[PDB]
C-alpha cells in the first residue's frame, strides 16, 4: 500500500468568521462563513461542520474519520476538506457549495432542469466515484443527498462518514443486495447506489421504494423487483439504471463505463431524456473584492 501524505491543516478560530447556520438538527449544525487564511488576503466561502456541541468521545472519532478521508481525496468531483479546527468540539471546514445538496436542488427546481444538466450530473458523479475507485475508497453512502452543487453545472460528491478501503472491515434503499444480506461492500456495491441516485435525479427527487418499509426491501429485491422507469426516461437510460441493479455485481457497469456511456448521451441529450419544454430552459454581501473559491485556493 502507498503511504498517505495528505496534509491535514489546522485552522485557528480567529481565522474565520461564521455567518449563519444552514443545517442544524439531525446530528450537528452545518454553518456557513468565510475563511481568511491570515497572511494571505483572500476570503474563502466555506461551510463548517461543528456537529452537535456535546463532545462525546464517540462522535469525535466519527468526524476525524470523515476528515481523514476528505483530506486524502483530491479531484474536481469530490469535496475536499480545507482544514479542521480544534476548539472544544471539532469543526470540519470545507469549500461552501452555495446551491445546497443535489436532492433539494432537483426537488426545488423540477420545472427548469434540462436533460443536458441531468445527464451532465450523472457524468460528474460517475467521475467522482471513479476517482474514489482509483484511490480504492468504497463510499458506502452515495445518494442524491450526498452530492453537492457548486453551481448548477458543477456537482461534487460528499459525506464520507462511511467511506472505507476496499478489502477492509443504515440507508436501505440505496444498498446493493449483497450489502443488505451479507454486509458485503464493493465499488460494485457503490455502482448500485449510483443507479439509485441516478434514479433519484431522473424522477426529480422522488423517494425510492416510497412506501415500502425497510425490512421488506431485501425480499422485494430477491423477488426481482426494481425501481420503475421514470417518465422522462428513454429505455436506453433506464437500462443503465437496471444494469446497475443486477444481482451479479461483476455484471454491473464500472464507473469508467458509466462515465463513458452518459458522456455519449450527454452529446445529444434530447434523444435520451424526454422533458416537456426542454429547449427553453435556463438555470454575496458588503465587501467581497477579495473572495476566491476553494477550487482556486491552492497550497504547496
Ligand atoms: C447551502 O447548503 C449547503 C451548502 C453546503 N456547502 C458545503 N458543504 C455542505 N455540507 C457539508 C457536508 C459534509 C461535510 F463534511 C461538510 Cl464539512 C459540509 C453544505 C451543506 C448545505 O446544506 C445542507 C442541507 C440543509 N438542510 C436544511 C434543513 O436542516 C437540515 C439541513
Amino acid at each position: 500500500e502507498a503511504p498517505n501524505q495528505a496534509l491535514l491543516r489546522i485552522l485557528k478560530e480567529t481565522e474565520f468568521k461564521k455567518i449563519k447556520v444552514l443545517g442544524s438538527g439531525a446530528f450537528g449544525t452545518v454553518y456557513k462563513g468565510l475563511w481568511i487564511p491570515e497572511g494571505e488576503k483572500v476570503k474563502i466561502p466555506v461551510a463548517i461542520k461543528e456537529l452537535r456541541e456535546a463532545t462525546s468521545p464517540k462522535a469525535n472519532k466519527e468526524i476525524l474519520d470523515e476528515a481523514y478521508v476528505m483530506a486524502s481525496v483530491d479531484n474536481p468531483h469530490v469535496c475536499r476538506l480545507l482544514g479542521i479546527c480544534l476548539t472544544s468540539t471539532v469543526q470540519l471546514i470545507t469549500q461552501l457549495m452555495p446551491f445546497g445538496c443535489l436532492l433539494d436542488y432537483v426537488r426545488e427546481h423540477k420545472d427548469n432542469i434540462g436533460s443536458q444538466y441531468l445527464l451532465n450530473w450523472c457524468v460528474q458523479i460517475a467521475k467522482g466515484m471513479n476517482y474514489l475507485e482509483d484511490r480504492r475508497l468504497v463510499h458506502r453512502d452515495l445518494a442524491a443527498r450526498n452530492v453537492l452543487v457548486k453551481t448548477p453545472q458543477h456537482v461534487k460528491i460528499t459525506d464520507f462518514g462511511l467511506a472505507k478501503l476496499l478489502g477492509a472491515e443504515v440507508p436501505i434503499k440505496w444498498m446493493a443486495l449483497e450489502s443488505i444480506l451479507h454486509r458485503i461492500y464493493t465499488h460494485q456495491s457503490d455502482v448500485w447506489s449510483y443507479g439509485v441516485t441516478v434514479w433519484e435525479l431522473m424522477t426529480f427527487g422522488s423517494k425510492p421504494y416510497d412506501g415500502i418499509p425497510a425490512s421488506e426491501i431485501s425480499s422485494i429485491l430477491e423477488k426481482g423487483e426494481r425501481l420503475p422507469q421514470p417518465p422522462i426516461c428513454t429505455i436506453d437510460v433506464y437500462m443503465i439504471m437496471v444494469k446497475c441493479w443486477m444481482i451479479d455485481a461483476d455484471s454491473r457497469p464500472k464507473f469508467r463505463e458509466l462515465i463513458i456511456e452518459f458522456s455519449k448521451m450527454a452529446r445529444d441529450p434530447q434523444r435520451y431524456l424526454v422533458i416537456q419544454g426542454d429547449e427553453r430552459m435556463h438555470l454575496d454581501e458588503e465587501d467581497m473584492d477579495d473572495v476566491v473559491d476553494a477550487d482556486e485556493y491552492l497550497i504547496p
